[PDB]
């Protein structure tokens, strides 16, 4: 272990899935030792702490200047934290996105793109100031389907993440990749847009198709996203499945 | 020259093992009121899934066999239809004393799944005992309680309310339609019937249907209930997608 990997990871699947993959790799990782945090924002983290993970504060200029001291290389697997410039410019991050840079960056990409079409998929890319925006090293598309919930695809794309980290996770520690940029624009989505699609106007006129695209986005087993508000203030949540039958 | 201080048989033709187990069990805690009536259990022979039926030890009948037509007017004083697949004949509705428990309110939404009806159309919904006739949910009321719908409720939701309040009117007033303690006045209110094909008509959805996400959330929610395959679309291969839609209050 001369080279020092350490994986900030709020996913348990995927922190799962790297342990397996560096556990069953131990000839090609015989130089390189991996410590896995979670991040400090973190609101249920008890999950991890079973995979030997504890809390590590990427804000915090203790963290930071340890981080930048003892580590060749950061690997984010949707850690729930924002890296300091100060942190992605003076030591290699790398970033594990569920979204296909530069399409629907930023907040639950497959939600935006069940409505609004773009592609989706894994990025794989170096950590820059801003967020999902750093040089793409390895990316896969995921189709969606029309009986897709956002549950269904999110599913895919993390299924996508674990087949690239399978194909590149060494190529990742050892840098053997090219960074590579997008031709297009592509666009942002913050937490604010997913609580603005949430807030359902019954009184909305469209198709629906429209309709139907919009709830299955916003359904993701158990989770309580789409409502509209009773004159009391009480909350009706809305959920929708779609079945495919041959 | 001396009075010493008759047996009736009553039918129950259900295809619902809900009710007929709740009957069973009401006809037991009233047994101190029905030491004269016997009740008899049979199943509609058009019932395709009879298991949990034949578990309860029912049997099959024939309400369109003229054989067991003349064996139910031979031997009975009382029908009562809970939840029957069958259409009574002519010759069992003018010649036998026949009372139906139905799962809508009379007559708004009589026929098929009279819930699914109302959370689209708004007409009310709850239980109705009434005389059979020969036209389908059609006869004089005895006793009815409307339900409410909620803005939240599936045709589960509303379904289950009313198997509540079907419950509750059987418990005060079996022995009642028994005994013939009710009052039968005619409206000539005729309502309106759907038929199943109306239903299969509603579960084909339309995705360029153009309308508010209220009209569509009430259609689908309207349309959903437990594990049923209700509304699909068509995709150009032909296969269908199945959509169902939940909603929970949440104060
Ligand atoms: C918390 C929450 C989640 N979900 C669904 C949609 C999400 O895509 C999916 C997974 O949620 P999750 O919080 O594990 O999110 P993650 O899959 O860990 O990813 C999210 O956070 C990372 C820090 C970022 N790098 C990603 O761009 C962001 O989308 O679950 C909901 O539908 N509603 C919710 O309230
Ligand atoms: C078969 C079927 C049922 N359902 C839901 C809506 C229904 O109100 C509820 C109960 O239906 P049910 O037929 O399973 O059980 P019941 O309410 O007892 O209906 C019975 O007596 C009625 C007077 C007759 N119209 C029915 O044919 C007979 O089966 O289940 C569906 O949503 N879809 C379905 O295909
Ligand atoms: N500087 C930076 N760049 C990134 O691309 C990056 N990627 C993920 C994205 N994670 C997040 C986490 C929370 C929120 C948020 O808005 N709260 C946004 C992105 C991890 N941190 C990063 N930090
Ligand atoms: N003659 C008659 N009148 C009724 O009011 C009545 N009520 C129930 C309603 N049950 C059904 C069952 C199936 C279909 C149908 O096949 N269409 C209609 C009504 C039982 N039979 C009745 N039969
Ligand atoms: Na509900």
């Amino acid at each position: 272990h001369m080279m020092h990997v350490l994986i900030v990871s709020d996913n348990k699947p995927l922190v799962s899935f790297i342990q397996n993959l560096v556990a069953v790799n131990a000839d090609k990782f015989q130089s390189v030792t991996f410590d896995y945090r979670y991040s400090a924002i973190n609101k249920n983290p008890a999950s991890l702490i079973s995979l030997g993970l504890t809390s590590i504060n990427v804000k915090s200029e203790k963290d930071v200047a340890h981080i930048v001291e003892h580590y060749e290389l950061v690997v984010s697997a949707h850690c729930k934290q924002i890296f300091p410039s100060e942190l992605v410019n003076n030591v290699r991050c790398i970033n594990i996105h569920p979204g296909l840079n530069p399409h629907n960056r930023g907040w639950f990409p497959q939600v935006f793109s069940i409505i609004n079409k773009k592609p989706v998929g894994c990025t794989i890319h170096l950590m820059n100031e801003e967020i999902d925006d750093g040089a793409i090293l390895f990316q896969k598309e995921v189709p969606i389907f029309e009986w897709d919930t956002s549950l269904n695809v999110y599913e895919r794309v993390q299924q996508t993440e674990m087949d690239l980290l399978k194909d590149h996770l060494a190529d990742l520690v050892f840098a053997n990749y090219q960074q590579k940029l997008s031709y297009e624009k592509g666009n942002y989505n913050g937490i604010s847009d997913f609580k603005a699609l949430c807030k359902l106007n019954l009184d909305h006129i469209g198709t629906l198709r429209d309709h139907i695209d919009l709830l299955r986005a916003l359904s993701h087993g158990d989770f309580n996203n789409a409502y509209y508000l009773r004159p009391d203030g009480s909350k009706v949540y809305i959920r929708l499945s779609a079945e495919l039958v041959k």
